Order: C-alpha cells, then structure tokens, then sequence
C-alpha cells in the first residue's frame, strides 16, 4: 500500500572505484582520506563496502522486495568525483552519470537516479549539468558538500547554480567528510564521519549558500539535505532572530527573506540517518509536511529498521504517504 | 506566581572591561577579537554594550521588575577571562568571581552568581573552583566553550573537571567564537557570532568531551549548554546510531553508556536564544522536563519576548514551572 522511495541511496561504479584505489595511495590530506582508505584501500577496515556499494540488482533489490520498498533514487557516493583534479574529475561525472542513466533504465520502475559533476571546473561542470538534465533525463543532481575546501557561497560556483536553477533539478547536497578549513577539530573520535563531522560540514555550508544571498541570485534553486536537514531546521528561529545583528555589524548581505524563509523556500530534506519520530514530527511542524522525505541511507545503514521507522511514524496516513514517497515523486520527478 | 528564574545572564566588570579594553588593541588572532573589538574597542560598533552589561540594579532590575522576573543567574559575559595570559587570567578570575559575590550579596533574592576560572593554568583553575564553592559560596560556575584552542576532552583539563566534580557546582559551557581549528569557515556574513559560529563551536566541544568518555572518568559531572542545547538534542539518534562505527574503526573509546545517554545522565539545557514552542517541545520529550531551563541571554537579547516565551508555552502548568524556574533552583542550587 504505502509507497516507500528512498531518497540518499549509495551506488557506486568500477571506473569511480579503481580511481579511488589509486587515490587512497596518495597524500592527499583531506580528511576523506579516512574514508578512502578504509573502503577503497589497499588494506581496507571495510572490506564488504565497495561490493555493496557496487550492487544494485542483486542484494539490494532482495532487500527492497523483503522490505516493501518501491524505489532507490540512487546517487553516486561521497565523496563523488571530487576529491580528483579537474580534468580527471570531469572525464569520471561523464562516465559515472552515463552508468547511471543505464543503471535507472535497466529497471526504471524501482531505480531513480542524480547525476554527479565535477565543480573543480565550474564552465565543465554546467556544461554536464545541462546534459545530466536534457540528454539523460536523470530525475536531479547529487554533490557531497564542499570542493577544493570552498563552499558553495563562492561565487567561483556561479556557473554551476546558473545552470542548475536553469534546469530545473533539485540538487542533493550530501555530506563529506569536513573541509581544510575545520578538518583540525574532527580527527578524534570518529568525528570525521556521520557521528558529527559531516553534520556540521554540510550544515555550515549551506547555511553560507543562505547567509550570502546565493538565493536571492538563483531563487528558483531547490536544494535537499539528509540527515534531517543536517539539524538546520532546529537552529531555524535563532538564524532568523540574530540576523538583524549579522547584517549590522557583522558585514552580512541585506537579503530579501529571512534566512528559515530560503530554508523552507528553497530547501527540502531527508530522514536519512535520523530514525526518530521526534524529529521528525518536529520537521513536519516547522518545515511544513511538503517539504519532508523518506530515505534509508543504504548501505551504510540497513533498510528494515528505516522501514519501520516511517511504516510506525505517528502521523496521518495522508502525511506518512508524502514523506515515504509523495514528496520525493514530485521533487525528484519521478512517475 | 509563575517564578522565573533566567540562567544565562550576562554581567561585566570594571576590571574585565579594562582588560579587554586593552587586549582590543593587540595582535591577537582569536575569532574573539571580533566581539572584543565590536564592543571592548576604542572605536566600538556596539558602543552602548559596556553600559548594559555592567549595569545589574539599574535597568536590568527595572526590566525585571516590569516583566515580573524574580531572577538573573548572572555569569561574566564571554569570552570571560579566557583570552588573557596564564597569570592575568587567573589574577582577573579571582577578582571578577569576588565582584560576582558581592553582586549577588547586595540583591540575594533577585541575583544568583556562577564563578568563572582560567582554565590556562589548570592547577590554578582548580584552586578557584574549590573556592568559589566553599568560600564564596556561588551557585555554580561557568566557562566559555574552547581556551588556548584546545577541547575539553584534552587531559590537560583532568584537573579542571576533577575540581569541578568534587565541588558539586553545575558547570554552564557558554559559547565564544569558533576556535583556531574551525575558525576559517566564519569568518564571512557575522557567522563568527550568535548567528552560527557560537552552536558550532560549542556543540563540538561538548561532543568530544562525551566521546572521549570524559564522563565514564567523572560520572558526577553536571553541564549545562544554553541556546537549547546547542541543537545536540536533535542530534540524539545519530550520535547513539553511528557510535559502533566511531569504536569499531573510529578510534573511539569504548563507553560505559549511549551517547544520548551521557547527554541526560550528565547535561541539562537552556533555551536561552530560542524562544521557539516547537524547538522546547521537542527537548522537553527528548531529554525529559527536568532537564530543560528558561533563560533571556540579557543584555544580548531583551527580556519581554523571553519572558512572553515561557509564560505562553503550551505545555501544562507544572512543567512549565520546572522550565521557567525549578530546575534552575535545583540544579543551581537557589532557595
Ligand atoms: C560515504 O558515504 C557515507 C558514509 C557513511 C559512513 O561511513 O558511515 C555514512 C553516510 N551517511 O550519509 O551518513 C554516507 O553517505
Ligand atoms: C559575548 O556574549 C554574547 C554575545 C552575543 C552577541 O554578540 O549577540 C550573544 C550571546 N549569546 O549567548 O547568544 C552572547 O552571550
Ligand atoms: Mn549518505
Ligand atoms: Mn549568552
């Protein structure tokens, strides 16, 4: 009865996966080198991951048919194409968002997929950008935070948000592990992950995209965050209250909305990662029941108890039928 | 007949305001010389601060007295002593926790007082945590997130909070600007302050303080975290979900208990800076209505919209009781 779209599900494919290989070798000091290391390594502490990331038909869809989930919408994993340089990045989005594209077309029914770019080479990257939405057809557009340790209020992006508001996708923005410019705190405890890193990465850049007017530019921009909206939509009232102070003295932009009106505007999210009724009821009321979507999060959480997690969520039929895939449906166009 | 009592008031005194006075005019690097200069500097963006933290039986008291506020549990506004050397830290410590007490001396029934300490030295940190608990007699004690850039997780601050357990005092971790290891990402739009950087900085150091099982080593520990919680009670699930990840290939210790665990065994909040219905709430079911304090954040915000906050919560009139002013007389030990 209930039809469940999950929104935030890793895929990843064997052009991205020999490259990450050879990147874990590297000095790279990003802070997703953790990550690298532990999945695409010569001597990984995940060795189960890059097969489960890699499948699509096999135990991923026994799952989704064992837990009564409709569709993936797939999206290639963090930290993307990134973390390579411009040439090399741009050349793997190309390879990777066609994969995709053949991946959703091999079982359209049950797979959506995002496109990835490469915003190293921000010309390149509106270029595939136009392609991803036009030749493609893919349902919208996937990036883990940031790149090259800027944030997305850089107007060094500009050509990346024209063409994205210019074709008409949402865009994902899902964490990776935190930037140069704060990795220092994040490298104790696990922190450079899902436990608290990545919250405040993507968190703080997209309340950078806000706070620098980047909406009142490109106001027809539909951004999703998971993670129950990387906690923004509780931090909602003081963003709105201390505003006043931040463009005073503080050297912020006038904007024409308060900041939780872009957040509600111009943002959805997911309950990726975040299965708690709570939270999710607190979203509903402040965010507004359309702007709320299911996800699992799959593979790196499991898809039963995010199932039941919404299947148990004490809300309306009408309401729980939006979150687990009505919201998605429209937002990620998907028939 | 409502007693409300706020717990996240902001006092400075001549001493302090000299120093800083000063420390405006040199090379320090901190984020903090942002506020510093805004308000403690020669030519001062924000020239009427001073006046309106210093002053306790003037307006402060009127404002009180119109909006019937029975107290302020008054604390040295931030970054308190922290910025200063070793030596001068400790000396204004001692000084401003002396002025503190007989602030609260003059107007007992209306004031209460939390000590402050340099934690630069943390041997001499200890020494004024035991007497401000047992000669001045204050209600408990606060500090202003990171000093010398460093978390307290780090073992340097073992003598600090073995101090701080013994004395039985609450301790209130209130913000200041993100530290050296974040502060590159706040420096744009006022995200230094209130708005952004002040929840970031704080949150974090109050996650790697759980994570590092500070509070297996001193379970007795009480901490209080204002602008209601620094948003890590939405965070609950996630924290307690992604734990086994962080010790299984993490790094992170082993812990007695869950995440969320230590958060309501050892943390109370405020809702200083989040006059939001929905935001208490949702802290009230998630970490239970003795753990949640009203508060104002005087002279950084104005008393009336706080106080109407509390007054019209619609939540029952005796959990409205406990937020609005019992916990505080417990956890702050206040008749
Ligand atoms: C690399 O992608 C992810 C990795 C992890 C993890 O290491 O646990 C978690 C999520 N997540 O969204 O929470 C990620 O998508
Ligand atoms: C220096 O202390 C504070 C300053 C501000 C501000 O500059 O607006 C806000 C708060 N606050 O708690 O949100 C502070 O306590
Ligand atoms: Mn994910
Ligand atoms: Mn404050």
């Amino acid at each position: 009865s209930l039809r469940l779209i999950a929104t935030e599900e890793a895929v990843t494919f064997q052009p991205v996966v020999d490259a990450l290989r050879a990147h874990s070798r590297t000095d790279d000091a990003s802070l997703d080198m953790i990550l690298v290391r532990d999945v695409y390594g010569d001597e990984p502490a995940r060795p189960a991951m890059i097969g489960r990331l890699s499948d699509v038909t096999g135990e991923r869809l026994a799952e989704m048919d064992s837990n009564g989930v409709d569709m993936h919408l797939l999206s290639l994993t963090a930290p993307g194409v990134q973390m390579f340089d411009a040439e090399t990045g741009t050349r793997l989005a190309r390879i990777a968002n066609d994969l995709m594209a053949q991946t959703v077309a091999a079982n359209p029914t049950r797979f959506a997929g995002l496109g990835t770019f490469a915003p190293q080479d921000p010309a390149s990257a509106a270029r595939e950008i136009e392609r991803v939405a036009t030749q493609l057809r893919l349902n919208g557009l996937v990036i883990n935070s940031h790149t090259n340790d800027l944030y997305y209020d850089d107007p060094f992006f500009h050509p990346v948000f024209e063409a994205i508001e210019a074709s008409g996708l949402a865009l994902y923005i899902h964490p990776r592990a935190p930037s140069k410019q704060i990795d220092r705190a994040f490298r104790d405890y696990g922190m450079n992950s899902a436990i608290w890193g990545y919250g405040i990465e993507t968190s703080t850049n997209a309340v950078r995209m806000i706070l620098s007017g980047l909406f009142d530019r490109f106001p027809r921009l539909k951004i999703v965050l998971g993670h129950m909206g990387e906690a923004i939509p509780f931090w909602l009232w003081r963003l709105d209250y201390m505003h006043g102070n931040a463009t005073t003295f503080g050297g912020a932009p006038k904007l024409k909305l308060k900041p939780s009106e872009y957040f509600r505007r111009n943002f959805a999210i997911t309950t990726s990662g975040v299965e708690s009724h709570a939270a999710l009821r607190y979203s509903i009321e402040v965010l507004g029941p359309e702007n709320v979507m299911w996800a699992i999060d799959y593979p790196y959480q499991p898809m039963a108890p995010a199932v039941q997690f919404i299947r148990t969520a004490p809300i309306p039929e009408d309401v729980k039928a939006m979150v687990a895939g009505g919201n998605a449906a429209r937002i990620f166009r998907i028939t």
